[PDB]
Order: structure tokens, then C-alpha cells, then sequence
């Protein structure tokens, strides 16, 4: 089983292909939950994008999973600064599918899931990044 082999996914030079073709021969893949309104994102997308062409790894694949409010947002923000991977079409039902199924609600916000869905890690923000300050100020909290 693959998580979105029926869901269409769309490149930056606009096509768009089936899930199934595109995470073909992906071990694992990262989904990407962000926004051009959020600043936090706009920081952490560009180390991502450098981890992305670093690797330069045919089992590895990221999926933009976009929060923007509107299409054109979400365009200039891929064509802006996100690599060459694949995102989720504005308005698409699975935006909502993803966001539900991973309890997605605080962006930034890097799932790093088996071809099968299951998690592999919630924080790989702090993974690439090395930085992830919710999850920091929340374990000092649970601490206190």
C-alpha cells in the first residue's frame, strides 16, 4: 500500500502526475506542511531545499503540503524558494486529508513518513534544521 498513489501531485514547470508514477521507487518520503505567511516556514525552507539537493537521493521524495490561502500564494512560494519536488494542487481535497490524518494544526512541519503512510518521525524540522522551538518550549513547560 502507498499513501498517495491515487492522488495527483503537481511539479513547478506545472505538470502534474498520480502519486503512484511520481513516489515510484520512494523509501521514504517527506511531507512538507507550510506557508508563505508563516515566517518560521519561509526560514526553514531554503535549509530544506540545501538537505534536498545535498542528498540528491532517487529513494528519497518531498511533498508540499500547502497551508497558503490561495494559489497564486502557494505558486510564488514554490517557484520562490522550494526545491524541485512535488506539491499537493491548491484546493485539493487531500490538503485536508493530510492535515487530519497527521494532526497538523502548527506549521512549520516536516512528517517523515514510510511509502506506506506510517510516521517515521514527526520532528524532522529539527532533523534538518536542528532547531524546532515548540517542541523545545514545550518539553522546558513539562519540566517546570
Amino acid at each position: 500500500a502507498d499513501l498517495l498513489a491515487n492522488i495527483d501531485l503537481k511539479k513547478a514547470d506545472g505538470t502534474v502526475k498520480k502519486g503512484s508514477d511520481a513516489l515510484a521507487n520512494k523509501k521514504v518520503v517527506a511531507l512538507y506542511f507550510s506557508a508563505h505567511w508563516c515566517p518560521p516556514c519561509r526560514q526553514f525552507t531554503p535549509i530544506l531545499k540545501e538537505f534536498y539537493e545535498e542528498v540528491d537521493d532517487d529513494q528519497f521524495e518531498i511533498v508540499f503540503v500547502s497551508l497558503d490561502h490561495s494559489e497564486e500564494d502557494l505558486n510564488n512560494y514554490v517557484k520562490e524558494s522550494h526545491g524541485d519536488w512535488y506539491h499537493v494542487p491548491f484546493g485539493s481535497s487531500e490538503i485536508e486529508k493530510l492535515k487530519n490524518k497527521y494532526e497538523v494544526a502548527g506549521i512549520p512541519m516536516l512528517i517523515v513518513i514510510k511509502s506506506d503512510g506510517n510516521v517515521i518521525t514527526k520532528n524532522g524540522r529539527a532533523d534538518v534544521s536542528g532547531k524546532a522551538p515548540p517542541q523545545t518550549l514545550s518539553s522546558w513547560l513539562a519540566a517546570a
